[PDB]
């Protein structure tokens, strides 16, 4: 899986780069 | 993103298939 | 990067599964 | 698929970033 290691805040994995999800803790990972 | 359409607990990411994530829930997704 | 190993012919990725790729063998990989 | 617009050469997959794979023209893709 392709999940750059940017700090980003989401609510949806569409907020996210690449293949990061959106964590339950509010960010990609 | 590569996650099949499988039904899967897990506890930790490994427990999943393909770039499927564990999320808290406790399922693949 | 998740490519199940299916032997399929191709002529461009859009012929493959998944994150497969049209190799130069004339199938997916 | 997630492979960078990043213009590498190769002589394996190993040589390639992210989803990217060696193409036998010498270059990821
Ligand atoms: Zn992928």
């Amino acid at each position: 899986r392709v999940c750059p290691r940017i700090l980003l805040e989401c609510k949806k994995d569409s907020d996210c780069l690449a293949e990061c999800v959106c964590l339950e803790h509010g960010y990609c990972g």
